[PDB]
């Protein structure tokens, strides 16, 4: 019931999805892991508020059968509060440098201006990869499952309404009670990285038509691809999620700019997409990788 | 009603516990971590261990066995239990060498006991961390914990070792005859290659009437009715004990190396020649 170019347009973004979304984390190697003044007080004040929010338990299990479990410290006003901090930059990176590598491979992204294709990326990492994460994510377990590597969410003493007034875990439960297809994930990666109003975005135009090509393939993919009644408002179900993760997106970069400020754990990479210390010349790294 | 030779053993016996004995294991750093076959297979899964790593700040490292798939991940933790071992007995070393009665003995009979009880030693000194009700050696910042087996208790209870920890803590013994079972078993004139066997037997002799006499003054309830005579019936348990488990862990060792320099001293089978790092540790000081 799609235009084939509609019908194309899936298979570019589900072809550059699974060249470049290791959905085992087989490739995931070589991570850091925890070991075995008044208004600088206030800026500690709200950090700590940061981290509590979404904590994990770790899980690593071995070829051999074994399993190393971290169960992360409990807030004794120290630093103790950021100890996955430092594996949670590692993942983070071999994410984002993934998302790069699925932009890459659309045709459509590809064929912007430099300045463009980075400022878009630095806009939507947060969103895509929360996106990937919502797959590998069990909400039977709230584990993301994410190969031998597991996270599970710990009980914080409320409970699961506990949790949900985290608008992170709320977003990753509700999108997982839609049970999207593949082709539905896909499209709103693409929906999320080609939007328009992302800071720096010159050809504001050109990125807003190709966004609304991947809604309306998206919107018509629902309507001749599910029980046209019961689904009737499953893409606006999917739209206003997807903005929703805009607005958690500006909330945990502005709580990562916090906890960076007292206590650095931004790798290179993550620093150039924070803004931490032209737009070339401030994401040399992201440059880069964009240009191979 | 001890006699005050008597009371002076017990108060230089406890004051070498505490001089020597890390009970927090707080100094125990550095230690590797997990990352004829049919004989071993049964012998360690007996007693199989949960490792638990409690941090200062707060966090819990928790590692789970591999369940025996018939393979090497049999010896999975024994790299790690050669460097606890080790530890251990550096202390049970260092315990031995403030002993007057011990450091007075030849060189070559210091290192000739301490190769016969380093075992048994280590063991009596596990006990006192060990949690019967948890099944659980709670070695300070580490924990060791059994995992469950088929029949529980019962067929765990097969494994000698294990049936030696939960009866030596069902007598609840005090620390004086902790320490005081400790000596007995350092001051052992049979053990192989000691040359002054009626001095260390006249050694052994006072140190076990001591505790006698310890438990005479002391403990007057029905259930420490014959407690010296229970007592001494275990130190020579566990000498038997200490034979199955240091020829189980020769066997060990020729298909899978694990023990430390130390330990191959140990087991190795001029005495301080062949006993090179056991020589340096006497001679250095505390
Ligand atoms: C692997 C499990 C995923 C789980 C799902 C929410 O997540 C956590 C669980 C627990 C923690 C935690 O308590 O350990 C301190 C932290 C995170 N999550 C990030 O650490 C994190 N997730 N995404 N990003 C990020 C990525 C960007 O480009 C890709 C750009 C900005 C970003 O953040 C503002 C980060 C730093
Ligand atoms: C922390 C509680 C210790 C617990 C109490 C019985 O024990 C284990 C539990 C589990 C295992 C295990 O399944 O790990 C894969 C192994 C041991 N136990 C030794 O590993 C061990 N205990 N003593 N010694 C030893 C020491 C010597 O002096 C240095 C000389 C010879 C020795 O052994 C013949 C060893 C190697």
């Amino acid at each position: 019931g799609l235009t084939e170019e509609q019908r194309m347009m899936i298979r570019e973004l589900m072809d550059a999805q699974m060249k470049t979304f290791d959905t085992t984390f087989s490739h995931f190697k070589n991570f850091r892991l925890p070991g075995v003044s008044r208004e600088e007080a206030a800026k500690w004040s709200q950090v700590r508020k940061d981290l509590c929010s979404l904590k994990v338990s770790l899980q690593l299990r071995g070829e051999d059968g074994s399993v190393w479990n971290y169960k992360p410290p409990a807030d004794s006003g120290g630093k103790e509060i950021f100890s996955l901090l430092p594996h949670m930059a590692d993942m983070s990176t071999y994410m984002f440098k993934g998302i790069i590598s699925f932009a890459k491979v659309i045709s459509y992204f590809r064929d912007l201006p430099i300045e463009d294709q980075i400022s878009l990326l630095k806009g939507a990492a947060f969103e895509l990869c929360q996106l990937r994460f919502n797959t590998v994510f069990n909400a039977e377990t709230g584990t993301w499952e994410c190969g031998r590597l597991s996270y599970c969410l710990e009980d914080t003493a409320g409970g699961f309404q506990q949790l949900l007034l985290e608008p992170m875990l709320k977003f990753h439960y509700m999108l997982k009670k839609l049970q999207l297809h593949e082709e539905e994930y896909v499209l709103m990666q693409a929906i999320s990285l080609f939007s328009p109003d992302r800071p720096g975005v010159l050809q504001h135009r050109v990125v807003d038509q190709l966004q609304e090509q991947f809604a309306i393939t998206l919107k018509s993919y629902i309507e001749c691809n599910r029980p046209q009644p019961a689904h009737r408002f499953l893409f606006l179900k999917i739209m206003a999620m997807l903005t929703e993760l805009r607005s958690i997106n500006a909330q945990h970069t502005q709580r990562a700019l916090r906890i960076q400020d007292i206590h650095p754990f931004a790798t290179p990479l993550m620093q150039e997409l924070f803004g931490i210390t032209s737009l070339t010349e401030r994401h040399k790294i992201l440059h880069r990788l964009l240009q191979e």
